[PDB]
């Protein structure tokens, strides 16, 4: 590897557009790639007064399948080579070599992935020089401490460097926890906003149903997403099955991402349900009594919160300032994170099978948007 | 296929031994000259410092079995299989192929860990040791070479690696450098005792540090594609920019040392030429002739090349990492706060133009004094 793909040059060119225009930089809008980060961004982006700003979504990594584009029927799919002043448009800019995208004097950028912010910051430099204007504010939607997605390496420092950008930048953090993490690490931004976690609307509709608890250990398993420590969980499970004589009594189920069923010993298996429908998921939550869900990151994830609010005792990990055991009584946070300690806690909870919340906000968002709009 | 287990933590099965005396056990992944990088060689150096007359010594290979050639560097050691239980004063035991096998552990076997996963094993052995022999847990000696969780993205390996620092049992930490030690302290890690050894100039190199240097226009790059911590690709990117945004670039030769790689085009017909790992002598020579150096270590711990370059009169471009800021160690070192290709390329231009002193790291040019003190705690 000679180059660094994430930072392939983002070539801009002059545009005649005189009005303001919000530009959302996202890697993809494909339903396949449609994970929580981009969907949250899109949700947030939707909040901007469409009458005060033109909106352009710029795809940086993946071109849409015609099916994917049906979720954006009000948007005009325009090639990077065109310069139309549509009020709503999408431009594919992943195949980007020797091509350019039009950037107006008052084009304002909203970054998501660290590398979209890397590009944005370089665009604001070019913008400022070509138009002879003060650098425009960048809107940075920070979903995680993304350098953590990489081992110490080129990508790590480049990802981080986007936080060290000295230009005008407004940070919008996913959760207050994340915001605080950044503050402790000493990062500075022109302005800091954050949006708190909020229960999925469909799920809330079930949160009051009568629950007939069974002996089910529900695992949030995603082999693909290292942050979720799938293998660590599997290891702890293997120990649990061995060091607990009443293990045979329990069903262990994996949800989140489809995977092969995994033998834990004694004929017991971790059975994968994959990504259940919100309804099925809600049902399973009501019947389940113990939950394991890990997120190696300062930012809170949803599953530990959902499980807890459905009456599960949830085993989860602490990460620096993140300690969910203070959010809800049902959550237990392990300080020493190894298979042995998980397996042990798992035994204690099973034996416990034979309340209090400090995160009221979770069950009733982008109020700041309006305020942010007045700074651009 | 999906990775189900975590290989680094394959069980480390022990069994009773009759050995009554004390015995220091060095857990290292490999002693092969191929795998013989600075971490294990430093450990071995440190391990050598222990009064061989007060302790029996056993090196336990955890990841790789030795080639007969590799074993010639340990001619005084008896290569013994894990199945034997001999009370030799010096021995090596291959314990990488470890499934359904066990290694003998004496009541007074004391362990010295290196890689995070060797410490992971050690800590689990001390538990078994304590239960089987009905004794208080023995101190573990942890030679911490880096914040090894950093070798991994957020993941299972990351937390397991870190968990070895959260071990609540008796553990003595011996850090590579004071910088690293401080990093751990800031992150809040606790150990029974904390020691550290500072960086010290390679002895062979010191022999050249006084030679007269005829500086040429050479930009010396510490390039190791294999070692991500060294940000090879980041350096190559900055180089490409430099060649483009500097009109006097054609005047400079850009050379890569450290690890052999394909020669890399930077534009304008200019190439980053790899010399690989030069002999200490050749390296020393090149250092004398070279005037600008780029060497990056994404880690709180100091690396050697930036220090070596600086002490040979090179202006060195290097990265800052949290508490590590080498620009305070030596006047020749420049530490970038904002680490991207543009900023490196720019600094690289400024230095070239500068081509047309002060040291606060005296210790670097005149080690394991603590060993004796540590010996008295085991
Ligand atoms: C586990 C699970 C979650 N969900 C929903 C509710 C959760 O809040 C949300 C979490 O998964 P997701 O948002 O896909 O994670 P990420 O954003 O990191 O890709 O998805 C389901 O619809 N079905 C399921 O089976
Ligand atoms: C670049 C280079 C370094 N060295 C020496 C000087 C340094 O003190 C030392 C550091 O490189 P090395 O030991 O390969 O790095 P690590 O310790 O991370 O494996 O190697 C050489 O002997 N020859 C060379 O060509």
């Amino acid at each position: 590897e000679t180059s660094i793909p994430e930072i392939t040059p983002f070539n801009a060119r002059t545009s005649s557009i005189k009005g303001k225009r919000l530009n959302l930089l996202v890697p993809s809008i494909n339903q396949e790639h449609m994970f929580g980060g981009i969907s949250t961004a899109l949700k947030l982006f939707e909040q901007f007064d469409n009458a005060a700003f033109a909106k352009r979504i710029i795809l940086t990594d993946a071109t849409p399948n015609p099916k994917d584009l049906q979720s954006f029927k009000s948007f005009k799919y325009v090639m990077p080579e065109e310069d139309k002043d549509f009020a709503l448009q999408i431009v594919p800019f992943n195949d980007r070599y020797n091509r350019t995208i039009p950037v107006a004097k008052h084009d304002i950028f909203i970054a998501t992935a660290w590398w979209t912010a890397y590009a944005a910051q370089r665009i604001v430099s070019w913008q400022s020089d070509t138009y002879g204007i003060p650098p425009n504010k960048i809107l940075y939607i920070i979903q995680d401490f993304e350098p953590g997605f990489y081992q110490w390496s080129s990508q790590y420092v480049l990802a981080e460097s986007t936080y060290k950008y000295r230009g005008p930048q407004i940070a919008v953090f996913n959760s207050e926890l994340l915001k605080q993490y950044f503050n402790n690490k000493g990062y500075n931004f022109t302005d800091e906003y954050f949006f708190q976690p909020k229960i999925n609307t469909t799920l809330k509709n079930y949160i009051n149903d009568k629950r007939q608890k069974e002996k089910i250990i529900l695992v949030y398993g995603r082999p693909s997403v290292k942050r979720n420590a799938f293998t660590l969980i599997v290891e702890a499970l293997k120990i649990f099955v061995q060091k607990y004589d009443r293990s045979n009594e329990w069903k262990i189920i994996s949800v989140g991402e489809k995977h092969k069923d995994i033998a834990l010993g004694k004929g017991i298996h971790l059975n994968s349900l994959g990504k259940l429908t919100l309804e099925d998921y809600a049902d399973l939550l009501k019947r389940s009594s113990i939950g394991i869900s890990l997120m190696i990151s300062p930012h809170p994830s949803y599953p530990p919160l959902e499980m807890a609010h459905f009456g599960l005792r949830v085993i989860t990990n602490k990460y620096e300032n993140k300690d969910l055991s203070n959010w809800h009584s049902n959550i237990v946070s392990l300080e020493q994170l190894n298979p042995e300690n998980i397996a042990e806690t798992l035994v204690e909870l099973c034996m416990s099978f034979n309340e209090s919340s400090n995160m009221m906000f979770y069950i009733n968002e982008f109020s700041f948007i309006k305020e942010i709009e007045e700074k651009l």
